[PDB]
DNA sequence: TCAGCCTC
DNA sequence: TCAGCCTC
């Protein structure tokens, strides 16, 4: 119902796992939920990545499980 | 029992899909059967290339179908 | 995931 | 097969 947000961190080196080939794999996951999903850069010092994921309750939440399922 | 040889073709752009990584997907193919597989390069005016199976009559017939294995 | 794997 | 996919 409400328009929210959540920042998960996953290791900068899944990067490539869970974007795609020309991003063309992220693309899916966006339109599939709804869910305004971007991946950041590593900081000086930064093994992890932040994702930011922003839609209502149900929009995020199943974004949250899609994102460990390209690292199948 | 007795050693001896076969050649077949498949097109020149199925060459990248069964040879593999630095040819580490033939290489497999190889010390598997003990079939001696080599792949040819394309003739002027060639959409196939050989492949020049070469061991016993069982150390062939296995390669024959895994060489249509990696075209999955 | 789903594209491209070119070797003895 | 089985590696690497870097995008709004
Ligand atoms: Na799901
Ligand atoms: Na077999």
């Amino acid at each position: 119902g409400p328009i929210i947000t959540t920042q998960v961190t996953i290791p900068k080196d899944l990067a490539g796992s869970i974007i795609g080939k020309g991003g063309q794999r992220i693309k899916q996951i966006r339109h599939e939920s709804g869910a305004s999903i971007k991946i950041d850069e590593p900081l000086e010092g930064s093994e992890d990545r932040i994702i930011t994921i922003t839609g209502t309750q149900d929009q995020i939440q199943n974004a949250q499980y899609l994102l460990q399922n390209s690292v199948k």
